[PDB]
């Protein structure tokens, strides 16, 4: 007896401050799908989706667009409208930019549905707001930019940073670890990514060595799709190896989690399908014993977890602060829900215009 | 800010139509513990629980007033109120009539949220109400008896009956399956109940014959907890063997369907962990692909198997309706959710005082 | 040192003589991209792809254009090119469409190559060309049409056809079924395909009633990434369970093989990785013992076949033929690859204005 | 021939010297039921229940209470009561609570059966009385008292103390370990008990720098009902995994002892279901090889493992000991069975008045 | 169209500067069988079988030319030819000298194919060429000898060399490993091989030694054909096991990788199947995460490589450097394929004459 009314979304490609350098490549810039579902509420619900590269910028847009056609005049009801998009893209594959599209859907529609109800969406999915302990994340800085942010990082009060590794030798993956100890102390913690650059015996090599120097995680040492790759590095660690991020719905975390591939998840809001993905994620994380954290989309992630019986940490990694007000907070390096209906995103207008595609 | 302000709890003794015959005994009257749960929003979330035998029903209702000190002036947020819970039984065992209780106050938390935002406990959950078909719910009623329930239910328009098996010999089994048969015709379902009642050599014999006879599932052929043993009756069997009203949170259902002790699932909203636990329940039952049904509690099934991506069944089995009006409908064999905020669920206050306990 | 210099698509939506007809809905039109990838060597590689609905259809055309920049200028070498974009997309996900985009790409480039070297595909893959047994490929007709193209098949030398089944009753399924085996006679393939409508348990109730009427497979009778359901299903049949055609890359038809999902194979030369992923999973039928068929693309498939160790059949089913050149050609229902370099795709130019989108 | 012929529950509060600190909460005071089972032989049956919380007191008195009626009247034969109860509560659930009122009556059957014939509970079982090792069980204590407390059990003869750990770091953990060893010297255990405090990762990670310390086991790391989790803390661990006091008859133990959860076990006389859940839970821990210690209940543990081919410690932590007289004695450590019938428990029936509830 | 015209094989046994020593024999002179296989295209595809032993030689040879009568006439189409020769020889066994003759034809095939179409290898299998690492590969050498070999392979631009241990003591292998390490610096590979010269607690033993002085990898610990044993020691260790070179075909490759054997592979052109059977083992090293290496046969293996996904490291070891053209060249230790049609292979006319048997 809601129902969604309309979908507009607005292509736009945003500078960072500080570039997203990985072991695989550069993200230079942000490309987001910023998404605006109207209701005959007359609330509007807002998400974004994250292409990762320019390349899939506008096929993601157009994507949207087209999807528009199966939702509009559809009720607002979630959970309902996810059923419905599985089975009319069951033919096409409902996985990779079809599945990114549809939870993008989701999320503007859990937030509109939120603001149906004059209600934080944390508290719609039957949970109080708490604070949630959030990492700076940071990228493949080498040991000058990674000692800078992670003086930065610990003065803004986080007390764990992550830092993107893989460079050519094991030698450089740990000078840069070691040097961000030096700024950070000993009572921090420093998560490690390999952003899927090693094969399995090259992580367990580099992965014991960074296990000797304390580092708090390693994530996605190897190709993200190789769950028995994963499990096979994890069966020589004793550090955990987290993944989840490129988990594309819930059914391929359950796949990866069945056969022992890690011993932490971090769903991507995105991927995994939204909210209404993520819910049934953590459903999955809390009976498989897995503690679970989020990677990116800080904004609803920080609402997500406060429901997630095995919450663990909040990646802030702030992709969408140039078009987003920062009503999302930090205290004491807790992401701080703020009190607003559904997600709290309010778009800053204005700064939308300067990186519109 | 919603807050608990009180719990109120009554504990009552229903007399039934028919007598719930199983082949482990008989369930003569209902014993119930109806539940109150008051607010600062003024509106008073209600469920109930039930101890199946009365022998059970005063320690239940005891639990429960006794809870009531830890649950007032925490915030009406079910998911956290169910962690909370489980973390304050977590010595004495958060399973059994301490999980029932939990389960009735999350129960009347999710109707009293669905209150508090005047909305069906269904659309709260981000679902559209659909009909949802019920199968007619009956007892180990011996022949004539058994084949006039079938009859009439037939008449009513439902599609499927139950019945409980596990007579002294298998023989009688059949006739009553075969008696039923022959009055409702080929194009109806059959389910059938053993109650726990065989050993496996047993359910395999047994269940090989019922198989030929052409029923729709067979249904907990031997100990609840056993399920390696229900993974050893399934494994000789194209019928599919249904279990999970024993359940006592997802947790045991996660470990039964790991093992593959059944194709098919029924959490019992109670057992199961009310909303919140049957919400779980439904994640899970989706990755493993098992059509999931449910047990008892039919007024809030309606809701729930609405909102549950394999839903099959609603077992219609009207323990309450002596003391709950009778909002939830039937239609050509499918429950319709009444439209109402929350549940749905209105006491008789007439009537109750006539089967206190 | 052959260079791509350019790459240009085309997106068309094709009329289909006969709509194709699946339980979980009617795919009416082709919505394909058609792919000329051009070279240093003055010769033009052609390929399409399917986009199965027309919603995907300007995605996947606006994907491969913003591609364009990535290949231009690369050496005209299909299997380094395929690693190039595995490593720029790993972070997107090369999934879904990125991974069709880039299997168009591959498909293009094989056939160019072909062209260079002036040779069929199938020779520059160091095999002879064969005549390669196709079965004709139906849909979801109702008894009277599928009867009659069945008759039609089998008049035009077709040894076997496919009709697409999942009727709301298993009843149907049979009188189709039934009805083109009395007009077929007894030596004569009938193949069904469930296109994903069943759960596990009714899976195995209709296939078990299938394989007793005498069918050559069952092909998808679940969600096509439910490998372990599918396993299951598998495991209550003699008749072989059918499935990959939705294996998005050797990697997914890796882990379905890996535990046992399925009896036979048959990858889609575009979700499979184009010729590169092809020949990847065709070793890996051959290890795991998989007689491998292929879905759609006819006029490149002839050609794989050929080169495959455990070739099985080849699917008919005509997407493109209102846009390509008739020179793929069937002589007493056997496949046979026209004596053209690479793949022997020719567009019909004068016909592909009529269907541009 | 000798029958039951009444039950009689005291419920209590029973303050205690040093409150049981746990990383999950305290236990202030011991809440009991005190059990007197009356028989036809005119001697009486005694044993306690421990509540945990005083939460859980009444109502399981009220339990306790109305069972009565199944058992008044049936032959003093514990095996063949503990079939019909199983039986009874087929149902409702043969856990939690109500198993542990079974186990109640179990435990007082058997005193009563031991009184019957003048024997003491051991030599009824068929063993002879044997010293039995007890290690002194400590609480979260911090380093002040944990100190005092380890000093006063090594001057009392104990060879081993347990203390419960948890504390927000690590650090803390191992400060009080540490300290524990400075006051007992390098020859004395040293248990430890985390009371299912940390998530498998955490408690991987926490184990380990326990285990260079060298301490004598690791008690409940984890949620005690994830088995899995256990066995992956396990799988990471030389020093040994320790569980069982929170299993549910013996049924519990089985399956955590068939996917390898620990490599000790630690049944609680109560929740495994009595004395005869006990014996059939040494003949699991036996053919799993597996060395059984007791959890609470130290009167009849004496008892019960001196029966146990595998017995490994007696937990000494006196929870009845204000209304139970002193007959266990300790000499070196060693629990000491007195020279009484059955148990020999006798109630201080003036220190019982005192903390009547 | 292409069609084989002849065969011609020469025996030849060359005398080697330096002496294959291995631990379980030396290889003194490499017996080689140089093949040319004739076409009517006027090119001739050249390649060569290593007969390991003198003993084996004229038996490969004479196998070789009485299978010529099956090819002579057959289309040059390597992919159809090698299914005609695992046909013929279903029955006798295609393993052993059968495999590795039909692996030269093979090898021959696909050279000739290239000189067909004028083009590399590698760019006929669809790749670039690139530069690949390769290690210079020793044997059972000593101490002095392996310090001189390893000086040398570090002037002559190698960054890895591989020694052949399994002396009578462990203390013997330490000792040259060391002198090598002295030899060459730390940043620098040192493979070490035991040619199956162990028994599996030996080569647990032994390899937990090397590992400690950081070897690059174990290789054939034990008998080649025990995969389980193989798994068994892998199990114990950090270091990779290596191994592959003695697979006959890539179905024993499969096997190997099905039990995790090994976490890396190197097959050998020759007994992997030649080029036809490389492509199908790269395809299952691909999936099962295995970095693939080269055994012997450097002028062939620089091409395979470089069409390898997992492609690892080139195994140096110039068995056939006094009868083929020194085309292939080393630039900082890397292979550098020529610039010529097919393999590159050409033979030293004069040269032969003095080695022909
Ligand atoms: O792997 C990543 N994050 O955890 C990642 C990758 C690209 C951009 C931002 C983050
Ligand atoms: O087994 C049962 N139902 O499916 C059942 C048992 C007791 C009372 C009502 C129902
Ligand atoms: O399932 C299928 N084929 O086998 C199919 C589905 C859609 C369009 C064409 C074919
Ligand atoms: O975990 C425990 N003991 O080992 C425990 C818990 C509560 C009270 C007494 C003991
Ligand atoms: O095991 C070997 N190489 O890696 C080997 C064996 C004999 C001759 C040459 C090499
Ligand atoms: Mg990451
Ligand atoms: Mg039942
Ligand atoms: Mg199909
Ligand atoms: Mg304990
Ligand atoms: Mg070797």
């Amino acid at each position: 007896e809601v129902l969604i009314t309309g979908l507009r979304t607005r292509a736009v490609n945003v500078p960072l401050a500080y570039p997203v350098h990985t072991a695989v490549g550069t993200v230079g810039t942000a490309p987001l799908v910023l998404i605006d579902l109207a209701t005959s509420a007359g609330v509007v619900g807002h998400s974004y989706l994250f292409a990762y590269t320019p390349v899939a910028l506008k096929s993601l847009k157009q994507l949207l667009d087209d999807m528009a056609a199966m939702i509009v005049n559809e009720p607002l009801a979630p959970v309902s409208l996810e059923a419905m998009l599985a089975k009319r893209f069951c033919l096409a594959g409902y996985t990779g930019l079809i599945r990114m599209a549809a939870a993008g859907i989701d999320m503007a529609a859990w937030d509109a549905l939120g603001k149906v109800h004059e209600t934080p969406l944390v508290k719609l999915l039957g949970a109080n707001a708490r604070p949630v302990q959030a990492y700076d994340s940071h990228s493949l800085d080498g040991v000058k930019l990674a000692t800078e942010r992670a003086v930065t990082a610990a003065e803004l009060g986080f007390r764990a940073v992550k830092t993107k590794i893989g460079y050519p030798a094991l030698d450089q993956d740990l000078a840069v670890v070691r040097s961000i100890r030096q700024a950070v102390g000993d009572d921090f913690g420093i998560m490690v990514d390999y952003n899927q650059s090693l094969d399995v015996p090259a992580a367990i090599k580099r992965s014991q060595a960074l296990q000797q120097e304390g580092v708090t995680w390693i994530e996605e040492p190897t190709l993200q799709h190789d769950y028995e790759g994963h499990q096979r590095i994890q069966s020589k660690l004793n550090v955990p190896v987290q993944m989840g991020e490129n988990w594309l719905g819930p059914e391929e975390m359950f796949k990866a989690l069945s056969i022992g591939a890690c011993r932490l998840a971090m769903p991507d809001a995105m991927k995994i399908g939204g909210v209404t993905g993520w819910i049934r994620a953590s459903a999955l994380a809390q009976q498989f014993g897995i503690p679970m954290s989020s990677h990116l989309f800080q904004e609803i992630s920080a609402h997500l977890l406060a429901a997630t019986p095995t919450a663990h940490w909040l990646e802030r990694l702030d992709l969408a602060g140039s078009v987003i007000e920062p009503t999302l907070t930090f205290e004491g390096g807790n992401a701080v829900i703020p009190d607003l209906p559904g997600v709290g995103i309010i778009w800053r207008e204005k700064e939308i215009g300067k990186y519109l595609v």
